[PDB]
Protein backbone atom coordinates (compact mmCIF):
# COMPACT_ATOMS: atom_id res chain seq x y z
CA UNK A 1 0.00 0.00 0.00
CA UNK A 2 1.88 3.16 -1.06
CA UNK A 3 0.54 5.98 1.21
CA UNK A 4 -1.12 8.77 -0.09
CA UNK A 5 1.51 11.97 0.03
CA UNK A 6 -1.25 13.55 2.49
CA UNK A 7 -2.15 12.18 5.66
CA UNK A 8 -4.36 13.19 9.15
CA UNK A 9 -3.61 11.91 12.46
CA UNK A 10 -5.91 9.55 13.99
CA UNK A 11 -5.01 10.57 17.45
CA UNK A 12 -4.80 14.68 16.76
CA UNK A 13 -6.07 15.34 13.28
CA UNK A 14 -2.92 17.06 12.54
CA UNK A 15 -2.48 17.18 8.92
CA UNK A 16 1.26 15.82 7.43
CA UNK A 17 2.47 16.08 3.79
CA UNK A 18 5.03 13.92 2.63
CA UNK A 19 8.53 15.53 1.53
CA UNK A 20 10.17 13.62 -2.14
CA UNK A 21 13.60 15.03 -1.60
CA UNK A 22 13.57 13.38 1.96
CA UNK A 23 11.28 10.80 2.19
CA UNK A 24 10.41 12.78 5.56
CA UNK A 25 6.89 14.07 6.80
CA UNK A 26 6.18 17.73 7.59
CA UNK A 27 3.31 19.42 9.43
CA UNK A 28 1.75 22.43 7.92
CA UNK A 29 2.51 25.89 9.42
CA UNK A 30 -0.83 27.57 10.64
CA UNK A 31 -1.97 30.28 8.71
CA UNK A 32 -4.40 32.96 8.53
CA UNK A 33 -6.15 30.60 5.47
CA UNK A 34 -6.21 27.67 7.87
CA UNK A 35 -9.88 26.92 7.08
CA UNK A 36 -9.49 26.48 3.26
CA UNK A 37 -6.26 24.84 3.89
CA UNK A 38 -8.44 22.08 6.08
CA UNK A 39 -11.50 21.75 3.71
CA UNK A 40 -8.55 21.15 0.56
CA UNK A 41 -6.05 18.70 2.83
CA UNK A 42 -9.38 16.90 3.06
CA UNK A 43 -10.52 16.61 -0.33
CA UNK A 44 -7.48 16.12 -1.73
CA UNK A 45 -7.18 12.39 0.62
CA UNK A 46 -10.49 11.67 -0.54
CA UNK A 47 -13.02 12.87 2.48
CA UNK A 48 -15.71 15.47 1.62
CA UNK A 49 -14.76 17.99 3.73
CA UNK A 50 -13.04 19.69 7.06
CA UNK A 51 -16.30 19.60 9.72
CA UNK A 52 -13.55 21.65 11.68
CA UNK A 53 -10.32 22.58 11.90
CA UNK A 54 -7.59 24.06 14.54
CA UNK A 55 -4.18 25.30 15.83
CA UNK A 56 -1.69 23.20 17.43
CA UNK A 57 1.73 23.98 19.17
CA UNK A 58 5.00 21.62 18.66
CA UNK A 59 5.33 22.50 22.47
CA UNK A 60 2.47 21.08 23.63
CA UNK A 61 2.05 18.63 20.90
CA UNK A 62 5.24 17.09 19.82
CA UNK A 63 6.15 16.55 16.37
CA UNK A 64 4.84 12.53 16.63
CA UNK A 65 7.05 11.76 13.72
CA UNK A 66 7.50 14.84 11.53
CA UNK A 67 10.50 16.58 10.39
CA UNK A 68 10.02 20.43 10.20
CA UNK A 69 7.68 22.30 8.11
CA UNK A 70 5.46 22.97 5.03
CA UNK A 71 3.69 26.94 4.54
CA UNK A 72 1.20 26.94 2.02
CA UNK A 73 0.85 30.06 -0.62
CA UNK A 74 -2.12 31.73 0.33
CA UNK A 75 -1.92 34.08 -2.91
CA UNK A 76 -2.41 30.63 -5.00
CA UNK A 77 -4.36 28.72 -2.35
CA UNK A 78 -8.09 29.67 -3.29
CA UNK A 79 -7.32 29.05 -7.53
CA UNK A 80 -5.80 25.21 -6.71
CA UNK A 81 -7.21 21.90 -6.98
CA UNK A 82 -4.00 20.25 -5.41
CA UNK A 83 -2.48 21.29 -2.01
CA UNK A 84 0.76 19.72 -3.56
CA UNK A 85 1.22 22.37 -5.89
CA UNK A 86 1.23 25.28 -2.99
CA UNK A 87 3.21 24.18 -0.45
CA UNK A 88 7.19 24.86 -0.32
CA UNK A 89 9.36 23.81 2.50
CA UNK A 90 9.66 26.70 5.51
CA UNK A 91 10.99 27.08 9.08
CA UNK A 92 7.25 28.19 10.56
CA UNK A 93 9.26 30.37 13.60
CA UNK A 94 6.20 30.11 15.46
CA UNK A 95 5.60 26.15 15.84
CA UNK A 96 1.98 26.18 15.31
CA UNK A 97 0.71 23.67 13.06
CA UNK A 98 -2.74 22.38 11.52
CA UNK A 99 -4.86 20.51 12.49
CA UNK A 100 -8.27 19.02 10.66
CA UNK A 101 -11.35 16.87 11.61
CA UNK A 102 -12.68 15.43 8.16
CA UNK A 103 -16.19 13.81 7.73
CA UNK A 104 -15.07 10.54 8.05
CA UNK A 105 -15.82 7.61 6.07
CA UNK A 106 -15.81 4.21 3.78
CA UNK A 107 -15.60 2.23 7.18
CA UNK A 108 -17.89 -0.05 8.52
CA UNK A 109 -18.92 0.47 12.26
CA UNK A 110 -20.24 -2.64 13.32
CA UNK A 111 -27.07 -7.66 -9.35
CA UNK A 112 -26.74 -10.91 -11.13
CA UNK A 113 -24.62 -13.94 -9.99
CA UNK A 114 -24.09 -12.40 -6.69
CA UNK A 115 -25.59 -13.29 -2.94
CA UNK A 116 -27.16 -11.29 -0.09
CA UNK A 117 -25.49 -9.38 2.15
CA UNK A 118 -25.48 -8.28 5.93
CA UNK A 119 -26.55 -4.77 7.90
CA UNK A 120 -24.09 -2.18 8.40
CA UNK A 121 -21.64 -4.16 5.55
CA UNK A 122 -22.06 -1.44 2.82
CA UNK A 123 -23.62 1.52 5.19
CA UNK A 124 -23.40 4.13 1.86
CA UNK A 125 -26.01 1.99 0.08
CA UNK A 126 -29.20 4.02 -0.45
CA UNK A 127 -32.09 2.89 -2.57
CA UNK A 128 -33.48 5.68 -4.59
CA UNK A 129 -37.57 5.14 -4.84
CA UNK A 130 -40.00 7.26 -7.00
CA UNK A 131 -43.41 6.58 -6.40
CA UNK A 132 -43.14 3.68 -4.00
CA UNK A 133 -40.80 1.53 -6.49
CA UNK A 134 -37.22 1.16 -6.46
CA UNK A 135 -35.59 2.51 -9.63
CA UNK A 136 -31.61 3.38 -8.96
CA UNK A 137 -28.87 3.23 -6.17
CA UNK A 138 -26.85 5.66 -4.89
CA UNK A 139 -24.04 6.28 -2.70
CA UNK A 140 -24.02 8.70 0.54
CA UNK A 141 -21.40 11.15 0.85
CA UNK A 142 -22.71 13.00 3.77
CA UNK A 143 -25.42 12.40 5.36
CA UNK A 144 -27.44 15.26 3.58
CA UNK A 145 -25.51 13.92 0.12
CA UNK A 146 -25.91 11.02 -2.55
CA UNK A 147 -24.26 10.24 -5.68
CA UNK A 148 -26.15 8.08 -7.92
CA UNK A 149 -26.57 8.61 -11.75
CA UNK A 150 -28.09 11.39 -13.96
CA UNK A 151 -30.12 8.69 -15.79
CA UNK A 152 -32.20 8.15 -13.26
CA UNK A 153 -34.04 11.76 -13.56
CA UNK A 154 -35.37 11.72 -17.39
CA UNK A 155 -38.22 14.05 -18.09
CA UNK A 156 -41.07 12.09 -16.11
CA UNK A 157 -38.93 10.92 -12.83
CA UNK A 158 -38.39 14.89 -11.76
CA UNK A 159 -41.20 15.48 -9.82
CA UNK A 160 -39.00 15.87 -6.45
CA UNK A 161 -41.87 15.42 -4.20
CA UNK A 162 -41.91 12.20 -5.45
CA UNK A 163 -38.57 10.16 -5.08
CA UNK A 164 -37.67 8.54 -1.40
CA UNK A 165 -34.31 8.23 -0.28
CA UNK A 166 -34.49 4.80 1.62
CA UNK A 167 -31.47 4.30 3.96
CA UNK A 168 -30.07 2.11 7.14
CA UNK A 169 -32.23 -1.24 6.22
CA UNK A 170 -31.02 -4.43 3.37
CA UNK A 171 -34.38 -5.65 3.21
CA UNK A 172 -36.26 -3.63 1.17
CA UNK A 173 -39.42 -4.02 2.96
CA UNK A 174 -37.57 -3.51 6.06
CA UNK A 175 -34.93 1.63 8.20
CA UNK A 176 -35.14 5.38 7.09
CA UNK A 177 -36.83 7.23 4.34
CA UNK A 178 -36.24 10.74 3.19
CA UNK A 179 -37.21 13.14 0.99
CA UNK A 180 -35.71 14.98 -1.52
CA UNK A 181 -34.41 19.06 -1.63
CA UNK A 182 -32.79 18.97 -4.78
CA UNK A 183 -30.86 17.23 -7.47
CA UNK A 184 -27.75 18.72 -9.00
CA UNK A 185 -26.96 16.80 -12.43
CA UNK A 186 -24.06 17.25 -14.91
CA UNK A 187 -25.02 19.46 -17.62
CA UNK A 188 -22.19 17.48 -19.77
CA UNK A 189 -24.93 14.42 -19.96
CA UNK A 190 -26.02 14.59 -23.29
CA UNK A 191 -29.22 12.18 -23.08
CA UNK A 192 -30.72 14.48 -20.48
CA UNK A 193 -30.36 17.83 -22.70
CA UNK A 194 -32.29 14.12 -27.78
CA UNK A 195 -31.84 10.95 -27.41
CA UNK A 196 -27.82 10.63 -27.64
CA UNK A 197 -23.26 8.96 -25.85
CA UNK A 198 -23.42 8.25 -21.81
CA UNK A 199 -20.63 10.43 -20.15
CA UNK A 200 -20.95 12.52 -17.63
CA UNK A 201 -23.72 9.90 -15.95
CA UNK A 202 -23.46 11.53 -12.93
CA UNK A 203 -25.83 13.19 -10.40
CA UNK A 204 -25.87 14.63 -6.64
CA UNK A 205 -28.73 14.19 -4.75
CA UNK A 206 -29.51 16.44 -1.24
CA UNK A 207 -31.92 15.41 0.68
CA UNK A 208 -34.50 17.52 2.68
CA UNK A 209 -33.02 16.64 6.06
CA UNK A 210 -29.97 14.78 7.03
CA UNK A 211 -29.76 11.10 7.63
CA UNK A 212 -27.96 10.36 11.00
CA UNK A 213 -24.78 8.33 11.35
CA UNK A 214 -24.69 5.14 12.68
CA UNK A 215 -23.83 1.49 12.56
CA UNK A 216 -26.00 1.36 9.67
CA UNK A 217 -25.73 4.46 7.78
CA UNK A 218 -22.07 6.12 7.07
CA UNK A 219 -20.63 8.01 3.98
CA UNK A 220 -18.04 6.24 1.30
CA UNK A 221 -14.90 7.81 0.79
CA UNK A 222 -13.93 9.34 -3.02
CA UNK A 223 -10.92 8.51 -4.50
CA UNK A 224 -7.75 10.53 -3.43
CA UNK A 225 -6.36 13.13 -5.75
CA UNK A 226 -4.22 12.21 -8.79
CA UNK A 227 -5.32 8.10 -7.53
CA UNK A 228 -5.36 5.48 -10.51
CA UNK A 229 -7.88 3.01 -10.98
CA UNK A 230 -6.26 -0.28 -10.78
CA UNK A 231 -6.57 -2.83 -13.68
CA UNK A 232 -7.39 -6.09 -12.47
CA UNK A 233 -8.00 -4.62 -8.92
CA UNK A 234 -11.49 -7.13 -7.57
CA UNK A 235 -13.93 -4.17 -6.15
CA UNK A 236 -17.09 -5.03 -4.76
CA UNK A 237 -20.54 -3.72 -6.72
CA UNK A 238 -24.25 -4.01 -4.64
CA UNK A 239 -27.56 -2.91 -5.28
CA UNK A 240 -31.41 -3.73 -5.13
CA UNK A 241 -31.34 -4.18 -9.24
CA UNK A 242 -32.44 -7.84 -11.04
CA UNK A 243 -30.57 -10.60 -10.61
CA UNK A 244 -31.32 -11.83 -14.46
CA UNK A 245 -32.41 -8.56 -17.12
CA UNK A 246 -35.26 -10.52 -17.41
CA UNK A 247 -36.19 -10.92 -14.07
CA UNK A 248 -36.95 -9.55 -10.06
CA UNK A 249 -35.64 -6.81 -7.98
CA UNK A 250 -33.28 -8.29 -5.21
CA UNK A 251 -36.07 -8.15 -2.02
CA UNK A 252 -32.26 -8.25 -0.20
CA UNK A 253 -29.60 -6.03 -0.74
CA UNK A 254 -26.92 -8.12 -3.09
CA UNK A 255 -23.30 -7.69 -3.45
CA UNK A 256 -20.71 -9.20 -6.25
CA UNK A 257 -17.13 -8.86 -6.46
CA UNK A 258 -15.57 -7.95 -10.21
CA UNK A 259 -12.15 -6.76 -11.39
CA UNK A 260 -11.84 -3.76 -13.05
CA UNK A 261 -11.23 -4.78 -16.96
CA UNK A 262 -8.24 -2.65 -18.89
CA UNK A 263 -9.98 -0.31 -21.53
CA UNK A 264 -7.19 -1.97 -24.12
CA UNK A 265 -9.80 -5.37 -23.73
CA UNK A 266 -13.09 -3.35 -23.17
CA UNK A 267 -12.29 -1.05 -26.27
CA UNK A 268 -11.84 -4.01 -28.50
CA UNK A 269 -14.16 -5.13 -30.98
CA UNK A 270 -15.04 -8.33 -29.17
CA UNK A 271 -16.18 -6.37 -26.36
CA UNK A 272 -17.73 -2.61 -26.78
CA UNK A 273 -16.06 -0.66 -29.62
CA UNK A 274 -14.56 2.14 -29.10
CA UNK A 275 -17.79 2.91 -26.49
CA UNK A 276 -15.41 3.53 -23.89
CA UNK A 277 -15.28 7.02 -23.43
CA UNK A 278 -12.03 8.22 -20.98
CA UNK A 279 -14.26 8.80 -17.62
CA UNK A 280 -15.77 5.15 -18.08
CA UNK A 281 -14.51 1.89 -16.99
CA UNK A 282 -15.59 -1.55 -17.06
CA UNK A 283 -15.75 -3.83 -14.65
CA UNK A 284 -16.67 -7.69 -14.83
CA UNK A 285 -15.48 -10.94 -16.38
CA UNK A 286 -14.81 -11.86 -19.59
CA UNK A 287 -16.95 -14.67 -19.09
CA UNK A 288 -19.75 -12.72 -18.06
CA UNK A 289 -22.05 -14.19 -15.37
CA UNK A 290 -21.40 -11.64 -12.35
CA UNK A 291 -22.96 -8.20 -13.05
CA UNK A 292 -24.68 -5.40 -11.81
CA UNK A 293 -28.42 -4.58 -13.63
CA UNK A 294 -31.54 -2.58 -14.00
CA UNK A 295 -32.06 -0.67 -11.14
CA UNK A 296 -28.55 -0.99 -9.59
CA UNK A 297 -27.71 2.18 -12.22
CA UNK A 298 -26.48 4.63 -9.34
CA UNK A 299 -25.17 2.61 -6.85
CA UNK A 300 -21.35 2.03 -5.88
CA UNK A 301 -18.71 0.32 -7.32
CA UNK A 302 -16.51 0.30 -4.46
CA UNK A 303 -12.73 -0.82 -3.95
CA UNK A 304 -10.48 -1.28 -0.41
CA UNK A 305 -7.48 0.86 0.34
CA UNK A 306 -4.81 1.12 2.67
CA UNK A 307 -3.51 4.47 0.98
CA UNK A 308 -4.70 6.39 4.49
CA UNK A 309 -2.77 4.08 6.86
CA UNK A 310 -6.46 2.49 7.84
CA UNK A 311 -8.40 0.30 5.67
CA UNK A 312 -10.87 2.35 3.41
CA UNK A 313 -13.89 1.88 0.77
CA UNK A 314 -13.76 4.46 -2.04
CA UNK A 315 -16.55 4.92 -4.62
CA UNK A 316 -14.44 4.52 -7.75
CA UNK A 317 -17.54 3.55 -9.99
CA UNK A 318 -21.07 4.62 -10.82
CA UNK A 319 -23.58 2.03 -12.44
CA UNK A 320 -23.86 3.86 -15.63
CA UNK A 321 -24.87 0.75 -18.29
CA UNK A 322 -24.28 -2.05 -20.11
CA UNK A 323 -25.42 -4.19 -22.79
CA UNK A 324 -27.96 -6.81 -21.52
CA UNK A 325 -27.02 -8.09 -17.85
CA UNK A 326 -24.14 -10.30 -16.93
CA UNK A 327 -23.31 -11.22 -20.92
CA UNK A 328 -19.83 -12.81 -21.87
CA UNK A 329 -17.64 -9.75 -23.32
CA UNK A 330 -20.30 -7.48 -22.43
CA UNK A 331 -18.73 -5.74 -18.46
CA UNK A 332 -20.27 -3.30 -16.83
CA UNK A 333 -19.40 0.17 -17.22
CA UNK A 334 -19.56 2.57 -14.63
CA UNK A 335 -18.93 6.35 -14.27
CA UNK A 336 -14.88 7.16 -13.22
CA UNK A 337 -16.03 8.67 -10.23
CA UNK A 338 -12.10 10.29 -9.85
CA UNK A 339 -12.43 12.23 -13.02
CA UNK A 340 -15.80 13.76 -11.18
CA UNK A 341 -13.99 15.23 -7.84
CA UNK A 342 -13.83 18.83 -8.58
CA UNK A 343 -17.50 18.60 -9.89
CA UNK A 344 -18.44 16.63 -6.64
CA UNK A 345 -16.86 20.12 -4.51
CA UNK A 346 -17.81 22.56 -6.99
CA UNK A 347 -21.72 21.41 -6.90
CA UNK A 348 -21.64 20.89 -3.23
CA UNK A 349 -20.26 24.42 -2.96
CA UNK A 350 -22.34 26.09 -5.07
CA UNK A 351 -25.97 24.31 -4.89
CA UNK A 352 -26.01 23.75 -0.90
CA UNK A 353 -28.95 25.49 -0.78
CA UNK A 354 -30.62 24.97 -4.02
CA UNK A 355 -34.39 23.40 -4.55
CA UNK A 356 -35.18 21.43 -7.95
CA UNK A 357 -33.29 19.90 -10.83
CA UNK A 358 -30.52 22.37 -11.68
CA UNK A 359 -27.82 21.85 -14.11
CA UNK A 360 -23.98 22.03 -13.27
CA UNK A 361 -21.60 21.72 -16.01
N1 LIG B 1 -24.70 -4.97 -17.39
C1 LIG B 1 -24.70 -3.85 -16.62
N2 LIG B 1 -23.76 -3.57 -15.83
C2 LIG B 1 -25.83 -2.88 -16.58
C3 LIG B 1 -25.72 -1.75 -15.78
C4 LIG B 1 -26.77 -0.82 -15.72
C5 LIG B 1 -27.93 -1.07 -16.46
N3 LIG B 1 -29.12 -0.42 -16.60
C6 LIG B 1 -29.97 -1.09 -17.46
C7 LIG B 1 -31.34 -0.57 -17.81
C8 LIG B 1 -32.15 -1.07 -18.85
C9 LIG B 1 -33.41 -0.50 -19.10
C10 LIG B 1 -33.84 0.56 -18.31
C11 LIG B 1 -33.01 1.03 -17.28
C12 LIG B 1 -33.33 2.17 -16.35
O1 LIG B 1 -32.10 2.92 -16.31
C13 LIG B 1 -33.67 1.69 -14.94
C14 LIG B 1 -33.54 2.86 -13.95
C15 LIG B 1 -34.25 4.15 -14.42
C16 LIG B 1 -34.19 4.45 -15.93
C17 LIG B 1 -34.35 3.19 -16.81
N4 LIG B 1 -31.81 0.45 -17.06
C18 LIG B 1 -29.32 -2.24 -17.89
C19 LIG B 1 -28.05 -2.22 -17.23
C20 LIG B 1 -27.00 -3.12 -17.30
Amino acid sequence: EPLYPVQVSSADARLMVFDKTEGTWRLLCSSRSNARVAGLSCEEMGFLRALTHSELDVRTAGANGTSGFFCVDEGRLPHTQRLLEVISVCDCPRGRFLAAICQDCGRRKLIVGGRDTSLGRWPWQVSLRYDGAHLCGGSLLSGDWVLTAAHCFPERNRVLSRWRVFAGAVAQASGLQLGVQAVVYHGGYLPFRPNSENSNDIALVHLSSPLPLTEYIQPVCLPAAGQALVDGKICTVTGWGNTQYYGQQAGVLQEARVPIISNDVCNGADFYGNQIKPKMFCAGYPEGGIDACQGDSGGPFVCEDSISRTPRWRLCGIVSWGTGCALAQKPGVYTKVSDFREWIFQAIKTHSEASGMVTQL
